[PDB]
């Protein structure tokens, strides 16, 4: 019956229920250990089974170190282990002084926040360890032939005759002596025993005009990073081979070499304000031109004691704008394990068309100025070597780039390939299949010149059998991966089969495709990382109303029977956190559409409610493609602010309506060529299920608050919905689809010439004479540094909101880029959120 | 007790700043200007003269060239408003949606020029020639001279031109009007109009793809010199033709600045297409920070009697500029004497404290060349009678203005001596006009010999320097003034503040017999005057506060045996004064004492229907800062009807001229150097507290302070330093850290950061976030983000300040608007969002 009334605080009396919520928090930011690699110990005497190798931030260092744990033979059943963190470099600080532009936006675009080391090369067979630290490469051994360390070794420098920074370093497996780097936009390889450094590319000139200089070779370019998850255009042939009769080694890399020349260019401010300059971005705004790439092949000769001889670059003995005209993209590369077949998952433009194709390095040749020895190697390559297209992926709505794509060794003289493949399209919902390709030869003459018809290259399809299948997911994107035990025929996989609320570990036969078995505890979300050996495996987990472990299971059991393996408890990585007094969890529940469509939300109750009382509400928006808000995982380290906003008497709502991920292709479609139309009547319907299932909700007073596509369906519910929502809280929106991106704005929504009412009608820019004419109704947010949604989107808005005569409140963070990572902006954004709320969220 | 302003919805606010602004939109660039008189040479024809000008008639949408005619009687009893004459037949000037080149956009930003169309023209009187930019090229149409006068609009001829860009500075030879100079990608050409032949006559530019190694230019003023030395020139032509070939070649000669921006710092600014998403990159030079390295240099071309282009040769002083002139940071202005006989530049030192006037003959300038043993031939070969010639040196502990009046007399006393009329502030300070004489006596150089020159090389004795005026007022000599002489009757004709400091007067004075000044403009108003090149006619642009601005056109008549005393007569209008809005009311014009006994001038805008015992809320509008005075008898309803409108509502709208302020004397507006923000709150204050106790319906406890520029850098410093005074701050592209801001500004006023560390500690805002408030609606901040000299910047830092500290904020942007907000729509959002904070924010 009564409306509860928030208590209204002085601006320091925000700040210091904001600060408060914070330091006392009793959770401690990216804590969890991470980048598991299990190595078997073989002594029979000592007590441990394995050593555990991870990045994490140990007691008393405020950065990430490369640290190991023992595993023991036996536990006591009765009582719980907690694993010590041993250090394994010597007093040593990683995080550079108070990073380079390539650094820091590597760091922005893999969404880390963490100092010090962030990632690391391990060979496991050498013991050796690779990793960037102290702007410089750094390595150290451990386990192989070496032995097992019992204190903290220091790590070795490799010295350089580069200028600039050594980017995305890899060991060679074939080698471990070599690994690779990119340096100003070229690959180069060195020894890490001799010194030796040697570059194998040569597309960058170095000319003072970097805008006249637009070709690399091993990098992935902005689009590739930000909307494809891919930060390497390079990969190491996992063997050697002996051609020539003089006995020397030759290895190999694949590598993607990119033209931006015709790509536009934007300017983006750079981090040191007081220099008052911008960066020049590559950026393809959709519609526009993506750049020209293809595929091509270093090679490299070494001698028995490790002497670089010679270096090769080779190209497709036809141009690849030839041999595969619709690819837009290359997505994924890679090796068969053999390194028989160079493969790469290439994308067409409306990313519809998905095709994975195998390269023998036979199809490379020499590249040449000299036309004359270019036609001698193109006469040269066999008639029977060719490209081989074993799968094909195609949809009406989008192609989500899967990461599973396990090739299995061939019999000698073996025209089939079997692979393990996700596939998304067969079924709507990403599934595990079973392929056999058979390799057919057509016979190519590669020094006529190549033009391609429908179905070149396509491989005949034996057989392709289900190992899942059902409304539920294989999870194969964003870290997600499958793990083969090809001695037992298993696959261990995760998927929402349980629920789509939870991440579980599961594992089948693709030999016998049959039971599924779970190997994760319900009532959690699991994310897992199993060990090579298949013995041991860590699952990072937690629920709505419990902090995240981190937790060492062993897989025990008879030999004979592996799929019924049992997960044991076997030690703690990290316990849970005390879930804090003044923390109260969320719940989650569901209810169905009006079209009887299930959604599920939770619900942030208004904390020690009191009955007859209507509470303001705040409907908490992403809705968004690839993410999903609801489920059962621990809220408390990232959406704090949301408890904060319950603990003074706000009910807080969250949906995942139609649009959001992990329900299959179909849920994920409904936004196709209308982003914008249908996201906010799935809020609404949601926020009027809550209303009436809860009673506590006053719909007079409903704030919507969200964070990029969050921003923009808080503008977009204010423009179709302003009977609904009293405010919107519009952080970094997307205002204009035209200013947005080629590899996110088509996939979801065409090209704009393609799609001009649905550009026109999601570009809530275009619509500010339908945004309120009263003020304090809108406050926008948005960081100065933005590289993805640049702060043209805010800009071009208020230039609009303007001629329309429309009031606005901006609030800008001068430092941050698209997510706030300084403290200090952090908390004013969540003192202006508190005050915003509290001043103007009322009936 | 205390009076409510009415609240209104945001829709209402909008209402009536729609409403207000219909008034400005129909008198706001209204006033022909640029006036060129040219008498008529026909006894049967009516007319005396034909007068040319810049206007937008009623209908029209861009300025264009007109023109109207003198008549040579008019009736006693009767007001003629003269015909505004059409010269282009339906031409549009303006390019395609308003959209300007970079070069024209940025020129148009630091000549506050804001209408659309032709904004200058180059008129040469003898050809009747007049050459100007249109539609992104350049243009010349013909009247009067040889040719004789048009009855209706002609159509004017493009130049065709084979240069890739714009073509920037266009201006007619003064010795030949076939030929014409312009800039083209940072270097000098001339052609000629009548051939069309093209010549680059310097190869700076050298045109490299990387535009950060190709930093040379000829005839550019940068930067620094456009924003803060109101200086948009870098080249002067010669006068006269010379004849020194043996060939019958004449010679024609162009003095020019080069300059070499390899050392000065690069920002980059967001550009005005804000879809591109790009910036453009500046030479900045900020305080502390390289200035670029210049140099004078002498182009010559030599012309055949066809006028066809024979040779060209780039010229540089004998030994550099540098070793020459070693503490001269900046070129302030440059030209050349009438009969061609000289160079002079206006040089000044990096701190601003130190002026010289210089001679340079063109015979001191040799070829320019690679080769040592020829340029040592030539340096040879330069007479030892040649040299610079320092006739004049300006010093101060403050600093130095420049002053745009220099006027050299032709040498009719002999070659040994330069007489010329000089405005010089520092000798009194007060900026007051005197007639020198100085001695050119040649040391005699070995100018192929090296050497630095001493303290007080190639200063020219003194022989006479009369003070033609004197006393505690000002001739006006910046930012438009100038001065007319008349050498047949030995008078200079003026505009100074001898009246009155509220009023521009036009006056005369003899340069010969030094004595009476006659003023020959009205008392109560203001007036900006342009006199006609013969001396018998002047027109005044005027206003008072109380009647919005008239343009007439007087005749000067009396007997010709007493020209000091000749009558100004009323004789046409171009332009009657507005009708004004019932509901304008004029402001108030005071002035007090200070505590310090200082006079400073305010005015008050009283609540409109004001009841007696109420006190009402007060909006202080500020600027405060140098080279500006907000307080004068001028109508303020064009600019500043926003300030009327408030008035409306029943705000008290206070403005303070206090110390700092121009148009007072060098002391009084010295009085904030190296200590800006100290002092000009303060005096702000005072006249707060003086207008409560004089008018007493000034409700202290509700006093807004807003601002622009210096106005929003004030605003921040008084909610700072007087937050018991000030309830909220409105700051307008305020600068908040004047370690950001450039060298000829901010070092003229408070000296480079490490002689200064406090000065620019103490009145850097955004290092003071701390003292500003913890409750939230006490502060506004606005900026163009386009701004070119206030950089967004300034605010991004401030609010990156105001975050560490936890201070709230409230923020606009204006993402199509630099400097000043010119968009209707900016303009109308500006307003109405100053009347919501005001209304629901000033209170208690
Ligand atoms: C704003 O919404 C934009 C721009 C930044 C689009 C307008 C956007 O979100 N784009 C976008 C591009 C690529 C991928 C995504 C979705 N990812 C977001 C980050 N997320 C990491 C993650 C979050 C929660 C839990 C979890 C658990 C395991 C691994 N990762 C995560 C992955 C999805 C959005
Ligand atoms: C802001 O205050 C800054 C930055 C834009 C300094 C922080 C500023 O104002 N700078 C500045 C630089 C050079 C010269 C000036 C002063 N001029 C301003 C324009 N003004 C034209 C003018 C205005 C009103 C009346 C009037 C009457 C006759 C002639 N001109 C004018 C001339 C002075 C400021």
């Amino acid at each position: 019956a009564a409306r509860f009334q928030v208590q209204k605080h002085s601006w320091d009396g925000l700040r210091s229920i904001i600060h408060g919520s914070r330091k006392y928090s009793g959770l401690i930011v990216n804590k969890a250990p991470h980048d598991f690699q299990f190595v078997q110990k073989t002594d029979e005497s000592g007590p441990h089974s394995h050593r555990l190798y991870y990045l994490g931030m140990p007691y008393g260092s405020r950065e990430n170190s490369l640290l190991y744990s023992e595993i023991p033979k036996k536990v006591r059943k009765e009582a719980l282990l907690l694993l010590s963190w041993k250090q394994m470099l010597d007093h040593f600080q990683a995080t550079p002084h108070h990073y380079s532009r390539e650094e820091e936006l590597l760091r922005e675009r893999k969404r880390l926040g963490v100092f010090g080391i962030t990632s690391y090369d391990f060979h496991s067979e050498s013991g050796l360890f690779l990793f960037q630290a102290s702007n410089s490469l750094f390595h150290c051994r451990d386990g192989g032939k070496n032995g097992f360390m019992v204190s903290p070794m220091k790590p070795l420098e490799i010295k350089t005759q580069c200028s600039g920074p050594r980017m995305d370093p890899k060991i060679c497996p074939a080698d471990p002596a070599f690994f690779s780097f990119i340096n100003n936009s070229d690959l180069w390889v060195a020894n890490i025993e001799t010194g030796e450094e040697r570059r194998l590319t040569f597309c960058h000139q170095g000319l003072s005009n970097v805008l006249d200089d637009p070709k690399s070779a091993g990098v992935a370019t902005f689009v590739i990073q930000e909307e494809f998850d891919r930060f390497t255009g390079y990969w190491w042939c996992p063997t050697a081979s002996w051609e020539g009769s003089e006995g020397l080694k030759t290895l190999r890399i694949l590598y993607e070499e990119v033209d931006e020349s015709e790509v536009e260019v934007i300017h983006v401010p750079s981090p040191a304000l007081e220099e008052r300059k911008t960066d020049s971005y590559r950026y393809p705004r959709t519609g526009s031109k993506n750049p020209k790439i293809a595929l091509k092949l270093a090679e490299f000769q070494t001698d028995s004691q490790g002497k670089i001889v010679s270096t090769q670059e080779k190209e497709l003995v036809q141009p690849f704008s030839s041999l595969f005209p619709k690819v837009e993209y290359i997505a994924r590369a890679g090796w068969t394990r053999d390194g028989k077949y160079a493969w790469a998952m290439f994308l067409d433009r409306p990313q519809q068309w998905l095709q994975l194709v195998l390269l023998p390095p036979a199809l490379f040749i020499p590249s040449t100025e000299n036309e004359e020895q270019r036609l001698a190697s193109a006469r040269a390559v066999p008639r029977n070597v060719q490209p081989y297209v074993v799968y094909e992926e195609v949809t009406n709505v989008w192609i989500n780039v899967h990461d599973i794509f396990y090739p299995f060794p061939q019999s000698e003289g073996e025209d089939e390939l079997c692979f393990l493949r996700a596939n998304e399209c067969k079924t709507g919902f990403c599934h595990l299949y079973k392929v056999t390709a058979v390799l057919k030869s057509q016979g190519y003459d590669w020094s006529e010149p190549f033009s391609p018809g429908e179905d070149e290259f396509k491989c005949p399809i034996k057989e392709e059998i289900a190992l899942t299948s059902g409304e539920w997911e294989v999870l194969a994107r964003h870290g997600s991966k499958i793990w083969v035990n090809e001695e037992t025929k298993l696959v261990y996989f995760q998927g929402t089969k349980d629920t789509p609320l939870e991440h579980h570990l599961y594992v089948v036969s693709y030999e016998a495709a049959g039971e599924i078995v779970r190997l994760t505890t319900p009532g959690f979300s699991h994310s897992c990382s199993m060990s090579q050996n298949f013995d041991m495996f860590v699952s990072h987990y937690s629920s709505v109303s419990t902090p995240p472990c981190v937790h060492v299971y062993k897989l025990s059991g008879p030999d004979d029977d592996p799929l019924h393996k049992q997960p044991r408890f076997w030690a703690s990585m990290m316990e849970a956190a005390s879930c804090p007094p003044d923390y109260v969890p969320p719940e989650i529940f569901h209810f169905h559409t009006r079209s009887d469509v299930r959604l599920y939300g939770m619900i942030y109750k208004p904390h020690a409610l009191q009955p007859g009382k209507k509470h303001p509400t705040v409907l908490f928006v992403y809705g968004g493609p690839q993410v999903q808000l609801v489920n059962n995982s621990f809220k408390g380290i990232k959406y704090l602010r949301l408890n904060t906003l319950a603990s003074l008497g706000y009910a807080v709502v969250v949906i995942d309506g139609r649009g959001s991920c992990q329900r299959g292709l179909r849920f994920e479609g409904a936004l196709k060529n209308q982003m914008g139309q249908v996201e906010i009547e799935d809020q609404v319907e949601g926020l009027q299920f809550v209303a009436e299932k809860y009673g506590f909700i006053d719909l007079s007073r409903v704030a919507i608050h969200g964070w990029s596509y969050g921003g923009f369906l808080s503008l977009m519910g204010l423009i179709h919905k302003p009977q609904v929502f009293k405010v919107a809280i519009a952080g970094a929106p997307v205002t204009v689809w035209m200013a947005y991106d080629t590899g996110y704005t088509e996939r979801y929504m065409d090209v704009p010439e393609n799609n001009q009412h649905g550009y026109e009608a999601g570009s809530v820019a275009l619509h500010v004479e339908k945004l309120p004419n009263e003020p304090n109704r809108l406050l926008i947010l948005h960081g100065f540094l933005d590289e993805n949604v640049h702060f043209f989107h805010t800009n071009f808005l208020v230039s609009q909101l303007i001629r329309a005569g429309k009031p606005y409140q901006l609030q800008i963070y001068p430092n941050e880029r698209h997510s706030i990572r300084c403290p200090e902006s952090g908390e004013h954004y969540e003192v202006t959120l508190l005050h915003f709320l509290q001043e103007y969220l009322h009936h």
